């Protein structure tokens, strides 16, 4: 039976950026057309240089971030082009059936599929290829995962009947990498992923990442890339970890309001320092910027957010406030007449 | 002073199936009578057949989920038969007092204990063995856990005043194991818990488990012992880790009403992608489904679920809903005139 | 614009106990004023003597637990004696700009520093100190870290408009610790912290610690320093993990009320078995106690609790409760007409 509503054609970008959409609309539900192609590749996911035999959609990890509305039609195409090595699949944790649609878009290379699936639940959410077996965990912290929004089409709320409405968005994915190392303590190269497979299967069975990064590589969102804001904005972050938890802080600020579950039938929490993403799901956290600066967002373990990579940046344009914090008295020595014990 | 209530002897069955209960009750508070068995013996745990030196309650990991309502008493006879070889207890986290009833119910090989305890908080909860030192945590990592539900007498409802009532029942229990290997790699056999305890402990303080089950093995809720439901079925699903976290996701489905913290005097979250049972604990969820097929139940650290053995499936009858999610064009080769890069 | 309100100097306490503080308070606004001195010095962390290069706020791990009110402007002196080695800053996750305050309080051995926060968010927040790069994670796991209570004027409530008091306070700072070990396993020791850093970055980057515990060292809180309660006293339980995920419980009995996210602009949830402590961040909980006798107050990875260090002790005095809990037959021989089968 003929499914009989407009259709809409979205052109995804990178992340941590997200494709233009409305908040509210008065817009009836619409099939929503969105292509993903998949791309494997080697990619540098460290400041050494340290290469990775990477499987991604749209040539991105995290991939892109799709935004919906609540009663919505989502038709993916998914295309696995004949360069690559393996076949794939999508899973949507948005969606409803069919292992999340991973039992209806198994395509081999020099394929393409197209699923449909109604975006009956409000939220942010993961998509992950899961082609079978070992293969799924493999493709997923190879980098196949991404996020979608489904937004109520009346925007946001804070659960309590007032509207909220973010001035930005960016989407931070986290990735997990196992990446093999040789007797000397030094990261393999390989050149496909299948010649990775078993020593990166080892590492995996031990559930340590070597890396853990946000937007595919360590430093890929600090010095040049770091995100921009300004005093007063209302920034919607959306954080999206596929395999394993994460506890997103933002250094200097708070989550005013934050769906750690990332569900937006449920009321957000206020105030929160530190959040948790667990494995398998997207969150979001809004923040209202009261203070310019360099503001860093890391995951708090603190061993993974320095070390292992997960740290990104925002810089933050305007006015500081002396009322909210201030130097009283810049670093100078200890009075003699102090005494300290 | 004598406790005048009405005496109600209940048989339990083996996870992931539970016995015989009411949901909503207008029976009085009673003494709910239980027994439970303590048994050593070695098990099967994975699907090249490893074996391991397990203790359990009543032959089965997890334990069995015992039924009860708020304001009931629960009269459990712990027995240690001389068959055994270690003292062993039991710790409600259901109850109030003597560290859950484990100060109260210590028994050597050859002993049984009576314990009863008042069942005043409402939800699901873990119980275990705990004799003492670092007999705890090799006892529950060896077996020793399982839970118990206190539901509300008029059953569960969703916090805003709205009766919530399962068609179906399945208890979970996750196991994280701890085996021992040798210089090869391969998983060490052992004549006795005891004989196996040095070599486990070395282990377990490395805080990485070797295996990740559901219901004792991998593959156990798979394959012929799949868990059936039909569309339209409310089924609750109740998760316990009695010493490690876990993620659970129904890969295909939600969670329509989940309490994650696993406890009736909160109201659950709706339509959760993922959600989280902190070790130490027990939760629940509702799911209605929408959808025939093969769904499968994980925790969401997809490397624990595919290689270490912490997959279910479920297996639902009915009829497919084209609306929900269809394969709008199955796969074909990628058309000459297309781009994709 | 100078800030003309009354100043109170505050006089810290070592963990686990707390400074004297009002709940509710009809005072205005004041000026807080406290000082923290930085010592690095080496501390026993076990029961076998281990020993440790720790640094520290105020000679303790954790450092102290300070308490404000709402709308409160808090004035802390940071001062770095130049017996010390190293530079070192703080950051307020309940702060708001410069990273928390750690842009502005970047004092080498012989400075202080004087910073201003208003108290504009309620909860439990960590401390810590945060340098820079590596040395953020490596100071906060040598020690560096506290807490923070920012409590409503009117005091705690429940989130429903009634209002809850504490009897006691408890502040349980957790710990993880990563020491080094030599090529047979023993613990290695070093003759200051810098020495010890290079073997001790290589543990923490496997992201598994040797010890995890509470007040500082394994035993801290058992024995002759449990911590006392009485029958009928309703206990706040404040617990922080500056970069580590936890799972407390209180074996024997529950959270009666519980901010696991540790912000009191959100209502508790109740009754708890175990609740989760997000790395980098506090969570409290509320227990009236209902029973006599030890307690012991765990993270919930047995493991962690028993063989790592993380147990605390509650010796509570009073009157068995019968109903709650009773042993109605103490252990005896298995009965000869006994099946158990
Ligand atoms: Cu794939
Ligand atoms: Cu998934
Ligand atoms: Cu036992
Ligand atoms: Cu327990
Ligand atoms: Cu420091
Ligand atoms: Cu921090």
């Amino acid at each position: 039976d003929d499914l009989k509503l407009p259709r809409q054609r979205v052109d995804l970008v990178a992340p941590p950026f997200v494709h233009v959409h409305e908040q509210a609309t008065k817009q009836g539900p619409k099939i929503m057309e969105f292509k993903l192609v998949v791309q494997e590749k080697k990619m540098v996911i460290d400041e050494k240089g340290t290469t990775f035999q990477a499987m991604t959609f749209n040539g991105s990890m995290p991939g892109p971030l799709m935004v919906v509305h609540e009663g919505d039609y989502v038709e993916v195409t998914l295309v696995n082009p004949a360069t690559n090595t393996m076949p794939h699949n999508i899973d949507f944790h948005s969606a409803t059936g069919a292992l999340g649609g991973g039992a209806l878009t198994l395509i081999n290379p020099g394929e393409q599929v197209v699923l449909r699936w109604k975006a009956t639940r409000t939220g942010v959410f993961v998509y992950h290829c899961a082609p079978g077996g070992p293969m799924i965990p493999w493709h997923v912290v190879s980098g196949m995962n991404g996020a979608v929004m489904v937004l109520p089409r009346d925007g946001l709320n804070d659960g309590h009947g007032h509207s909220l409405r973010y001035d930005r968005i960016y989407y931070i994915g986290e990735q997990d990498l196992y990446v093999p190392r040789d007797e000397k303590g030094n990261f393999k190269s390989y050149d496909s992923p299948g010649e990775a497979y078993s020593d990166t299967e080892e590492v995996m069975r031990k559930l340590t990442p070597t890396h853990v990064v946000f937007n595919g590589k360590a430093g890929a969102l600090t010095g040049k890339n770091a995100l921009n804001a300004n005093v007063g904005e209302n920034v919607l972050i959306v954080h999206s970890q596929a395999n394993r938890d994460s506890r997103p802080h933002l250094i200097g600020g708070h989550g005013d309001y934050v769906w750690e579950t990332g569900k937006f039938s449920n009321a957000p929490e206020t105030g929160l320092e530190t959040w948790f993403i667990r494995g398998g799901s997207a969150g979001a956290a809004l923040y209202k910027f009261l203070q310019p600066g360099i503001y860093a967002y890391v995951t708090h373990n603190l061993i993974e957010a320095a070390n292992l990579g997960a740290t990104a940046h925002f810089k933050v344009e305007g006015k500081w406030n002396d009322d909210l914090m201030t130097q009283v008295k810049a670093p100078a020595d200890i009075p003699t007449g102090s005494t300290n014990e």
